[PDB]
């Protein structure tokens, strides 16, 4: 008789599924390590009225498994100071991470441009927000490993969010740290001594990175006062492959980044507590939250 076909089952729409054909590239936003982030418009109506989104894709060069792990981490993080997961675009092994777009960008471009409207009180409120997002990440047993002002996005003049989780790793249950094997592109000037010499990553190692991020915040991310520029002035700049060993020696000696210009000593002492040589001796994120809240009174 008649040709047999398939009964069409009801097709429910997934709001976290972004079709490639409607995901239109506007410009590059940033990049890091094996990935890149682009501003796109998701435009199913094809009239330029669609929502603007930030799209993470792998740089052509392996790392598919890392991007998929990052998607699964971000998809399950829900915090006011953590960039919002929106969905995915699937290829086919390929995948793209869809996040909310924050037009003000990172603190690295925002602070040098908005010094006049961002006073100490606002800088301390951003510090609290970063600590709150980080404490939430730590409570879910994750280490960020790339905490720097460059990875902090501006939602508005009054709110910041951790904007990238490209290097985020889980800590094991009944364990205290993550062991790194791939360290070639490490942001060494933001790293705790245990990360540089023993390749161990603790929640206390993220507290060290926060201390350096706080210093950047207080210097309005000025390029000439950057953690890299300051440490290279301290140890020497032209040392090539000997730079990390010279940095470790400097930290063992008790030397640290100086107090930023116009930064009060009470704020500098909270920053120094992030830089205790032993991780067990360092301040916690909750203690930092209470320290800043006390200065905001
Ligand atoms: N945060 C941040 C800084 C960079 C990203 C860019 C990639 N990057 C990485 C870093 C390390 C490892 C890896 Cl694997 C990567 C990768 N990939 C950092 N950035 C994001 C925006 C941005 N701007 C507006 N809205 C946004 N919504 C989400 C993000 C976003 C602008 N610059």
């Amino acid at each position: 008789g008649d040709i047999v076909s398939e009964k069409k089952p009801a097709t429910e729409v997934d709001p976290t599924h972004f079709e490639k054909r409607f995901l239109k590239r506007i410009r590059d936003l940033g990049e890091g390590h094996f990935g890149k982030v682009e501003l796109c418009r998701y435009d199913p109506e094809g009239d330029n009225t669609g929502e603007q989104v930030a799209v993470k894709s792998l740089k052509p060069e392996n790392h598919i498994a890392d991007l998929k792990k990052e998607i699964e981490i971000l998809r399950n993080l829900y915090h006011e100071n953590i960039v919002k997961y929106k969905g995915i675009c699937t290829e086919g092994n390929g995948i793209k991470l869809i996040m909310e777009f924050l037009p003000s960008g990172s603190l690295k471009e925002y602070l040098p441009k908005n010094k006049n409207k961002i006073n100490l009180k606002q800088q301390l409120k951003y510090a609290v927000q970063i600590c709150k997002g980080m404490d939430y990440l730590g409570s879910r047993q994750y280490v960020h490993r790339d905490l720097a002002a460059r990875n902090v996005l501006v939602e508005s003049e009054h709110q910041v969010k951790i904007g990238d989780f490209g290097l985020t790793k889980a800590i094991e249950t009944d364990k205290e740290y993550y062991t790194v094997k791939d360290d070639r592109d490490s942001p060494v000037f933001w790293y705790a001594p245990e990360c540089l010499m023993q390749s161990k990553f603790y929640i206390a190692s993220d507290v060290w990175s926060f201390g350096v991020t706080l210093h950047e915040l207080l210097t309005y991310c000025d390029s000439d006062s950057s953690p890299m520029a300051l440490f290279l002035k301290m140890i020497g700049p032209t040392h090539g492959q000997m730079t990390v060993t010279r940095l470790v020696n400097t930290l063992k000696e008790g030397k640290r980044l100086p107090c930023p210009p116009n930064c009060p000593d009470e704020v500098y002492q909270l920053m120094r507590k992030c830089w205790e040589f032993q991780p067990s001796n360092r301040t916690s994120f909750q203690n930092l939250i209470e320290g800043f809240e006390a200065l905001l009174k």
